[PDB]
């Protein structure tokens, strides 16, 4: 609401209030070919998502909780000393791209680029994603993961050659057994624009994410409540 600073001005002005958001997602994973849709709103101000996605296509043929790393970070609540370090604010409205690689040990990895823009006044996230090189009586394919998630902190670094961000970071997956189910990403943001933006220093997000289903959803479907903020500059 008040910065000398205009350049990020111009980005907090676009996060003031509730944004509606919209997912597309197009996957492809060892041949099942699948489409998911989403709608809900980000409270930037608080660092929150609101989210409920549905598989268009019938059964999603992977678990809900692989998908949700996948599934908009500009709606992370950056600390007031914090926010000449919000890239993701900083590429809108023209957007960026986030491309990553997942590798689930011992089993397949998942390759997603998706563009992040506003659509009118509409947050749009528009994906694809390509799985390969799944075991069928795995633990993805075999559906042996819990519907859960575990709070993660990500350590996000600039990479000013490409004018955009880097980070490497693990996703714990519980299992049914009590086991648990690694999920290395690597991950790339680059903007669309060009536009300046704000490259930040070294830090870290803190993410919550609750899972949770709709009493009266007969499709496919997961709801999603996030947390995310920024941190670790004093």
């Amino acid at each position: 609401h008040h910065h000398t600073d205009p350049m990020v001005s111009k980005g907090e002005e676009l996060f003031t209030g509730v944004v509606p958001i919209l997912v597309e997602l197009d996957g492809d994973v060892n041949g099942h070919k699948f489409s998911v849709s989403g709608e809900g709103e980000g409270d930037a101000t608080y660092g929150k998502l609101t989210l409920k996605f549905i598989c268009t296509t019938g059964k999603l043929p992977v678990p809900w909780p692989t998908l949700v790393t996948t599934l908009v970070l500009c709606f992370s609540r950056y600390p007031d000393h914090m926010k000449q370090h919000d890239f993701f604010k900083s590429a809108m409205p023209e957007g960026y791209v986030q491309e990553r690689t997942i590798f689930f040990k011992d089993d397949g990895n998942y390759k997603t680029r998706a563009e992040v823009k506003f659509e009118g006044d509409t947050l749009v996230n528009r994906i694809e994603l390509k799985g390969i090189d799944f075991k069928e009586d795995g633990n993805i394919l075999g559906h042996k993961l819990e519907y859960n998630y575990n709070s993660h902190n990500v350590y996000i670094m600039a990479d000013k050659q490409k004018n955009g961000i880097k980070s490497n970071f693990k996703i714990r997956h519980n299992i049914e057994d009590g086991s648990v189910q690694l999920a290395d990403h690597y991950q790339q943001n680059t903007p669309i624009g060009d536009g300046p933006v704000l490259l930040p220093d070294n830090h870290y997000l803190s993410t919550q994410s609750k899972l949770s289903k709709d009493p009266n959803e007969k499709r496919d479907h997961m709801v999603l409540l996030e947390f995310v903020t920024a941190a670790g500059i004093t």
